[PDB]
């Protein structure tokens, strides 16, 4: 399409039940890594999205929270460069962001990571601690990540062996895998967040923004940056969600420093920003203490 991609910023509004104008936003980049930058140039908040997803994820929750923000494309998505080692561990995705985040947004005290997003928070708080003051982990720990990963290692291995990137025929072909994924959640919710996750091609077939992930990385070593960050950590599950377990959230609370609970949003999935904004506002809102 010709739209440009701040165009369905209205949409995020309603579904976070606020009204009045739209907060300022604006696309950034410091070398391999592309972010929204919301409400000016002194983000508060930064945000880290998922595997497969893209900063778009948090429309809704930050236009909802009304505060100053920096949401970061990982390494391998949205807008941030690709890697032909196909790599995108907490790790290597804490590496390439610390420096462009002490540039971008060096008085944001709390991050918000999603799945992939929360480990590379994890990562940021153990290696540039002067930056993270809180962490807020979205439906993930070390081990939930490490149980998704070795299951789906056979079909990363397949499809690693493709060499293809696929093409799709339509726009409607990638909403018709997202509804077969998630057929109950609010087609116009979807079919928002694949036009930002998605691209065309001159052609006129479409192909994800995001580079299939072949692999992921270290958690050992993960779990000494838990024992080792003093930065408070909550946690958000989606109770719908079977990503992360009880025996998770214990083994989370028993390694960190400062381990402030769970919070389990009633009738969300694994991405709670996606099936529950309101309810991850006011979570948010709550460890802003604003
Ligand atoms: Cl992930």
């Amino acid at each position: 399409t010709g739209l440009d991609e701040f165009a369905l910023l209205a949409e995020n509004a309603e579904q976070a039940g606020v009204n009045g104008p739209l907060p300022e936003v604006e696309r950034v980049q410091a070398g391999a890594i592309s972010a929204l930058r919301w409400g000016g140039s002194a983000p508060r908040v930064i945000f880290l999205h998922g595997g497969g997803q893209n900063a778009h994820t948090w429309d809704t929750v930050i236009v909802g929270l009304g505060e100053p923000a920096l949401a970061v494309d990982l390494p391998g998505h949205g807008h941030s460069a690709w890697r032909e080692d196909g790599n995108y561990s907490p790790q290597l995705n804490s590496e390439t962001l610390a420096p462009v985040l002490r540039e971008l947004a060096p008085g944001a005290e709390f991050v918000v990571g999603m799945s992939l997003g929360g480990l590379t928070a994890i990562r940021l708080a153990a290696m540039a601690p002067d930056l993270v003051g809180e962490l807020v982990l979205v439906d993930v720990t070390p081990s939930a990540l490490q149980r998704h990963a070795e299951l789906t290692a056979e079909q990363r291995g397949t499809v690693a062996l493709m060499h293809g990137e696929r093409e799709f025929p339509s726009f409607q072909a990638m909403l018709d895998l997202t509804i077969a994924a998630a057929p109950h959640r609010d087609v116009k919710s979807l079919r928002r967040g694949v036009f930002h996750n998605s691209r065309r091609l001159d052609n006129g077939n479409w192909v994800w923004r995001y580079d299939a992930i072949r692999t992921f990385g270290d958690f050992a070593g993960l779990w000494d940056d838990v024992d080792a960050l003093s930065a408070p950590i909550t946690l958000v599950r989606g109770g719908s969600s079977g990503f992360v377990t009880d025996q998770d959230t214990a083994e989370l609370h028993r390694r960190a420093t400062h381990f402030r609970g769970v919070h389990i949003v009633e009738k969300s999935g694994h991405s709670v920003q996606s099936d529950q904004p309101r309810a991850l506002i006011e979570i948010v809102r709550g460890v802003l203490d604003t």
